């Protein structure tokens, strides 16, 4: 079994994330670009492109109307099904609050879920500066996504205002939000590809993520003194995420280290995660020894069930 991973961008923001991932380079993941806007879709370098709602929009976008996004996806349901064929896991990425993402992404997610794919949504909420209507439409989108996916990661764009200085380029800030998705997809790909000393596989991912509501995914890297605790704290930190570690009922945790990785420090890291999570948490713990590493330790967490 080698799980087939697909990343599906829906609407402008979703496709922006996909494009930036394709530019970065990601092996053994299929990218699918879905949009109403044919002009934007033409510029994508995704190898699978689905223009939805041509009869409805005439190749334009949804004009920020979620009803148009929804009806567009429904018009093109068979083409979406065809593109998803074979997927074992689907990441649906979209900016909530517009028309295409808000309306179409839940339709796409439901199609993926009903084909049996582990279906993870990774969506943004609008900046407060975009106004109340955008925020209200986005909230309806988030609720529709929750109903359609196995697990949902929400990135409030307002959180980007917490990680910039007054001069940080907007595109650099956007790359930080895109990195949430990138790290999660890369992380799952790495888990499926590599045999661990205490091995985690796709069935473990499914146990933690299938039908499990909100999710946090995180990665932390450290070295030197107190490296395990520092890496674990970085992994569970969620400056950009709506959902924090507190009260998690399911956790997939991995530690990657060199040959120096100690039992004591593995316990230290796991204890950091446990102290935060629910008393009856289903923790699935893994470890990898990468002898190419010297003093680096990597802690990764997927936390669900809130
Ligand atoms: N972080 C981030 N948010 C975006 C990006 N593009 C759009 N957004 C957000 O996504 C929302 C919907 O925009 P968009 O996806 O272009 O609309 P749609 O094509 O009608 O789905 C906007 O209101 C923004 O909050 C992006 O590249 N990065
Ligand atoms: C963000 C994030 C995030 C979340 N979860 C994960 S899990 C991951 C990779 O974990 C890995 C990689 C290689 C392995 F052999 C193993 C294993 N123990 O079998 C593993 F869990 N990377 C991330 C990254
Ligand atoms: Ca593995």
């Amino acid at each position: 079994h080698m799980a087939t991973l697909k990343v599906i961008g829906v609407g402008g923001g979703g496709n922006n994330a996909v494009n930036r991932m394709i530019d970065h380079g990601m092996n053994n993941v299929e990218f699918i670009a879905i949009n109403t806007d044919g002009q934007a879709l033409n510029l994508s370098k995704a190898e699978s492109k689905i223009q939805i709602g041509e009869k409805l929009t005439r190749g334009l976008g949804a004009g920020a109307n979620p009803e148009i996004g929804k009806k567009a996806a429904e018009e093109s349901r068979e083409q979406i099904e065809d593109a998803i064929q074979g997927a074992d896991m689907v990441f649906v990425t979209s900016g909530m609050g517009g028309g295409t993402g808000t309306g179409a992404a839940p339709v796409v997610a439901k199609i993926a879920k009903e084909m049996g794919a582990l279906t993870v949504g990774v969506v943004t909420r609008p900046f407060s500066f975009e106004g109340r209507k955008r925020q209200t439409q986005a909230a309806a989108g988030v609720e529709a996504m929750k109903a359609a996916v196995d697990t949902l990661i929400v990135i409030p764009n307002d959180r980007l205002l917490d990680i910039v200085d007054k001069s940080t380029p907007m595109m650099e800030a956007f790359k930080e939000a895109d990195n949430v998705l990138r790290q999660g997809v890369q992380g799952i790909s790495d888990l499926i590809a590599v045999s661990g000393e205490v091995n985690l596989d796709f069935a473990d991912v499914k146990t933690i993520m299938s039908n499990q509501g909100s999710a946090l995914m995180g990665i932390g890297v450290s070295s030197g003194e107190n490296r395990a605790v520092e890496a674990a704290k970085k992994a569970i930190s969620s400056p950009l995420l709506e959902t924090s570690i507190v009260g998690a009922q399911g956790v997939l945790m991995n530690i990657t280290g060199g040959e120096s990785l100690s039992l004591f420090e593995a316990q230290e890291a796991a204890d950091i995660v446990q102290d935060a999570a629910d008393e009856d948490v289903n923790m699935i713990f893994g470890t990898v020894i990468n002898p190419e590493l010297q003093d680096e330790i990597v802690v990764t967490v997927i936390a669900t069930g809130f």
